[PDB]
């Protein structure tokens, strides 16, 4: 599915990078967003290398994050195979 993670560790109060890898998946056609319990981020930027056809070696998006005892950070991805993108949710609040 997706894995993610942060470059640093969880200080409650600290703002830092929300890290989700998405392997496998050409980035030339699918999506990935980085959410809050189903809800989009949006201060999120990775531009897409698409060209023709791509190469997937190395997905990775980056938002500015704040964890609080509230806010759970989770990372989407659809393809045209799925249906319906998956969350995947950072273990510190799920």
């Amino acid at each position: 599915m997706i894995q993610v993670y942060s470059r640093h560790p969880a200080e409650n109060g600290k703002s830092n990078f929300l890290n989700c890898y998405v392997s496998g998946f050409h980035p030339s056609d699918i999506e990935v967003d980085l959410l809050k319990n189903g809800e989009r981020i949006e201060k999120v930027e990775h531009s897409d290398l698409s060209f023709s056809k791509d190469w997937s070696f190395y997905l990775l998006y980056y938002t500015e994050f704040t964890p609080t005892e509230k806010d759970e950070y989770a990372c989407r991805v659809n393809h045209v195979t799925l249906s319906q993108p998956k969350i995947v949710k950072w273990d510190r609040d799920m």
